[PDB]
């Protein structure tokens, strides 16, 4: 039972820490399509403590802790580090195509876990974030695409 | 009195088909611009299923048969042909500025058939959709065009 | 067979049942005509939105979605109907048909996703299935003679 | 008549509608009673919207609308009812024959507008040919029997 | 000895039609400074009137007598003011429309009576209901026409 | 002699429970090409029937006794029709919810007379109201099944 | 219990939890009864809710809803109060105690519905079982001290 | 032998002028854990105080008196409750309350009597709406207060 | 003369229009402040709407929007006024001239519009000539004393 | 005054004010009594919302705020008015004065607030000067003849 | 107590000025992003003729006559002058930064004048629009920007 | 110290608070919860809100923000909690002293701003500084016993 609760806490830590990283996009971007990105982002910021809140409950719902401490939250973190600090629109994509691969394949390692553990509740909400980021990976692949 | 039904049955048929072309462009798009492309053809297929029903049933009220079967709507279809299932973004905005040039057309034609006949009801739905598309035309020439 | 050829056939028959569902729409005579004509309205209106769904789910699935109508039109094969006039008992009768069509389509695209790991496929199967089965229940008590 | 004693007639017919179509909206029985009852009162709605759209395009022209119940009472010509008591269908049978009036009646303020390049009352015709001519298919299929 | 509710509503449904028809004489042929807003607090009582006209209809049917539906009816059986004119100032309105709003609050009251001795406690309720919108007007109304001290 | 206001309202919120139930039977058993309408209608009617029960039981309270809270009470306290019955036609559905209206207005007019001789202008008012609601919907009920002439 | 069967039971017991909430709701005492009484009325409308959904479902699946409150009083099994007067900490102890139930129903339910392949049902247990998971996380925090 | 009703009124417009100003007290100077929820519910309590001052004062004028302008007319006539104290614990706003809208509503039930006596219906119906108000409100406010069996 | 060019000189009294009916909204003196200060506020609003219509309709007409504010000024031919100080009634008699000047323009150009059979245009014209018919109408008989 | 002592006297004056605009709003008399009617009930809200700020905002001060109508009777200093009964251009010119009055206690308000450092009260301060100087400009408009 | 006047009048004049210059950009702007631009540049001439009004009704407020000839309008004009009357999508941008930083330094003039006069209402106007557009000229200027 | 080093410092005690109110949000138990936990919910926003505000500033003002999460956590200086249980009053407590902190460090940006003649983020630090002025003096109130 402890591999559901200790795979919310990891997705707990890199919600806060896309969170942060959405942030850095937002502020940052530079070029014609800025505003666009800044909005984009802004929802994905959204997201990311929406996502942050939810994990943590649900680990106290299963009898856990959820993780507190910004030390413990930096530790732990393992989606992908970026060290720029200016950037792109297409730039913004492509970086948010990799932390969006990395939230996906991390909600599956979710919904096996609970799959394991019978654990319904986990299972429908690792479902529907599958769902949310397999739909925004097609048109994120698209926006960075060529024509044929 | 048959050249107005006539014409409204050839704009029915049209509409179905630019139903379906918009569908391609909103899926097919590729490139940086894809979401606001994707948004934009939505709403023009959405207007499309629209002037289908539309047509369809101006031609009840005139007292003929709407067209209800698909290989005649296939066979009837007359507005640019399509071959590609990949598009840049400049790519849809120049073909979507041909679809409504033979929409614009056609509704011209609509115009005068019903002024023949005396067709109120029709003109009047042909002169709103002329106003239409003369408004969005200027916009999309605008979007394809260099300045000076 | 598999999730995208499963989706493609669903995006045919979404498009055939567009096609028809605005047939009842406009030819069916007599007094309940409003309502079935309201009621064919939001049917056609779901079956455009199912069309778009099933081609961007096999997008987003690495294959092509059908853009041409002839490939449409060849594909489909929810149930045909030769009429062009109607009784509203007559329309009701006909999309019980074209619902239990859609739902053993539904219940075999939940299979094919539930065999490839697919949660996202079958997750939207299952709402339709859902859909359908309670739609059904209500048009099966609609055309109903009580005890 | 000219465009302001067609106004006129106008004027006086939607009162006369609006009184009758009380008449059905209180007066109907049997099971399609509470459809009929909304149906009429949206009709009335509009009848007495049509009463004062009319004197005020009157008013616009020049010329006095009519004020007297007693004068509107003699220059109304739509369709007499005598009858207190209906059944759906003889409601829906009388509404087609009351819009077949006005929609000949539109048309001559059209014709009578279109003379003296009167633009604005021309419009204002053009806009309820299209109503009822879009109302009166959508009833003429209700009364219909399918084939 | 005076006469029942159902005979004070049709009394109520014959004026009610009658004051709509003269709410749009003053709706349309007010002149001067205040044309809008008159023209505007006309349109809202002469909707007021259609409404007062259908309800007192479909109370009758409830009660199991027949509303009118004849025009040359409503017309011979209206006793709600008459005006002879076709052209008003602002306050010419406010004044005759004091006068109309009296007519009927006095009829209200009638009706709230006839219903009283009948134990018709749903149709005292409307008629109580309609006092006291009336006699809340008829304050401003009163107020709109009076001068300062 | 007869029940005061409490006993009143306590075998009104007995009926407005077994109504809840019973319309729920209406809502699903109902069969043929109303299927839908009816189906609404009697959702908003068991809605109704819901809230009536909560309020008989909340001015019980508000009077100083209580309110009823076993089901086995309700079951046995009921004594609005029942109906032995599991499938309906559309017009059936209608017939018996007129039966059960007109049984409802009866009861909301013994609640009134008996509000009346408590001076229990509370509870006189909400029997009022509801006494105008049914006899308004009554009508139309009586209409939807009448033939016409 | 099969599918049906299991929907039945819960049919009966959300009548019976229906009944119950409302004692809680017109009987707590104490400086809380605002919030409680609150709490409680949007737990009945649940309770109303569930009542028709499991009665619906079984009717989709073929079967008979329960229409008898005889019937409804004798097959509901949820825990039984003899109380008329709470504390607002008692009503949270006695709702927690409602909501295990239901949970450890549910659970019987999405197991059936697995069994059946039924993922209507499958879905709709599901759906509750994350509500009163959520709920009870919360409920349990209400009636903690702090450590 | 008891005052007519706008001499009721005239009471009325006073007392709800002192709640007015009593209601800020409570909603000003609570202290505790329910704070807020206090500070929330008073402010409501306020505004409804400031809506029947108005009420009652415009009442008086329909009838025909004046109302009272004067703030030392309207701090001598008031009768409702004082209260010595600046600062409350939420028990104490709520128990303070529960005497106030005692007060409120044993007035309330003489203007209706004095409405009735006087067959004026409008305030008589606005008298028993406030009855109902207050009753409703009164058990509430009394559960709150109470401790469970 | 020509649609576009009287789509530029309207372009330029709208410009004109727009100035001069904000000198209306804070000029006017007198009890009726502020709903005269309301109405101007709307029509000036109205009149940068119909600045910014005429442009484009220019521009869709394949010709340049005059975009020079010396231009604006040297070409507008709607009422000069030389105070800026008004009393309501004064006010209302400038907006009649102000509209009376308007409508005619609105004539020219659907005159012109059907000549070069520009459907779009005409609908153009012929929606402003009923507005301002109408408001001339209210207008007039602001201005009026009664009979 | 200290800054709390001039909110005080805001308090009791905000009192007063609430008191008085709603003898304005019962007894004026004349043509334009519902406009003044429905001005003085904004205003008298106002007045109430007022009393509240500068009561909190002594709170959160430290201090008590005034909680007995006899202080705040003794203690309000804005312009007495004998009169029961009112034209509405009579009204306007107390309101004049009387937000005249309430613009230069803001004044004295702002000022105890800048030497205080107390940017709250200083903001609460500046933004009634702003409120009151834009009034008493359309005030002062409408109490105009023009020039 | 004249500068704040004269400075009012000065910013009522440019504002009518730039509300025509705005229209410029909104009309003629051509390329890609012709919609977003006519939608920003609608919003940002809406804004001109608010502060239009404002200015006249605080000069009006304040005891002056607001100006309310044409010929005085543009007479007293100073924002920046554009001879174009078409545009990339980037020049637009890039001629807004231009106006918003004129519009930026005359509302910091404003508010000095203010100052001296103790005047608290126009001080709060003044400043409630240099954060409005020390806010926007961030954005724009990442918006010209490129990242590095 | 300067504008931007105040702004920054601010941006690192937001994500601070931003994490510690989800830790009261989670962990508070009691009665009171679910009033605590939407409390700190909306204050958890509100911090995420000044988290990006502060950024934005010093990105405005031609600096960098913070973009490191671990530069963030050293640069944070509001009051450390070691605690992960809580009571309703021991949240209440320590969100005072919270805000407490917040306030000083608002006043010590205002008085930064002030020098810099940077109105913006004095506008900035002055509505902050009202709005935990008046949250402050309620959560006081909160936490004390009458008199
Ligand atoms: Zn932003
Ligand atoms: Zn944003
Ligand atoms: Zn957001
Ligand atoms: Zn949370
Ligand atoms: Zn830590
Ligand atoms: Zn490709
Ligand atoms: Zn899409
Ligand atoms: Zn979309
Ligand atoms: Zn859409
Ligand atoms: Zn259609
Ligand atoms: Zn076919
Ligand atoms: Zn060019
Ligand atoms: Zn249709
Ligand atoms: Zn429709
Ligand atoms: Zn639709
Ligand atoms: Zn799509
Ligand atoms: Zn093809
Ligand atoms: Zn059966
Ligand atoms: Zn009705
Ligand atoms: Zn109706
Ligand atoms: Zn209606
Ligand atoms: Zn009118
Ligand atoms: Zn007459
Ligand atoms: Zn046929
Ligand atoms: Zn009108
Ligand atoms: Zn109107
Ligand atoms: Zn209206
Ligand atoms: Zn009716
Ligand atoms: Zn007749
Ligand atoms: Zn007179
Ligand atoms: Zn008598
Ligand atoms: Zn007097
Ligand atoms: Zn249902
Ligand atoms: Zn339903
Ligand atoms: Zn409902
Ligand atoms: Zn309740
Ligand atoms: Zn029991
Ligand atoms: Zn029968
Ligand atoms: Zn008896
Ligand atoms: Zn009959
Ligand atoms: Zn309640
Ligand atoms: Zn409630
Ligand atoms: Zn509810
Ligand atoms: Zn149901
Ligand atoms: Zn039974
Ligand atoms: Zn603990
Ligand atoms: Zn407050
Ligand atoms: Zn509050
Ligand atoms: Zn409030
Ligand atoms: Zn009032
Ligand atoms: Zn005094
Ligand atoms: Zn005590
Ligand atoms: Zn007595
Ligand atoms: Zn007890
Ligand atoms: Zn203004
Ligand atoms: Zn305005
Ligand atoms: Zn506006
Ligand atoms: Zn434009
Ligand atoms: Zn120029
Ligand atoms: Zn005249
Ligand atoms: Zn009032
Ligand atoms: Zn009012
Ligand atoms: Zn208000
Ligand atoms: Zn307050
Ligand atoms: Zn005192
Ligand atoms: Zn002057
Ligand atoms: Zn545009
Ligand atoms: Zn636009
Ligand atoms: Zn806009
Ligand atoms: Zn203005
Ligand atoms: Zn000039
Ligand atoms: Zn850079
Ligand atoms: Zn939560
Ligand atoms: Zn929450
Ligand atoms: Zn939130
Ligand atoms: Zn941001
Ligand atoms: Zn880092
Ligand atoms: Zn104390």
């Amino acid at each position: 039972a402890m591999s559901v609760t200790k795979q919310l806490l990891q997705m707990q830590a890199d919600a806060h820490h896309l969170w942060v990283k959405f942030h850095n996009y937002h502020w940052n971007v530079k070029g014609l399509q800025f505003f666009s990105i800044h909005e984009y982002t802004e929802k994905a910021y959204e997201e990311m403590a929406e996502l942050f809140d939810s994990c943590a409950e649900r680990v106290l719902q299963l009898g856990e802790k959820a993780i507190t401490c910004q030390k413990v939250l930096m530790e732990n973190a393992k989606s992908p580090k970026v060290a720029k600090d200016c950037f792109t629109p297409l730039e913004v994509i492509e970086l948010i195509k990799q932390d969006y691969e990395y939230l996906l394949a991390e909600f599956k390692k979710l919904n096996e876990a609970a799959e394991k553990e019978s654990d319904t509740t986990t299972a429908a909400f690792a479902q529907e974030n599958i769902a949310k980021y397999e739909k925004s990976l097609w048109m994120i692949g698209a926006t960075l695409q060529g024509a044929c």
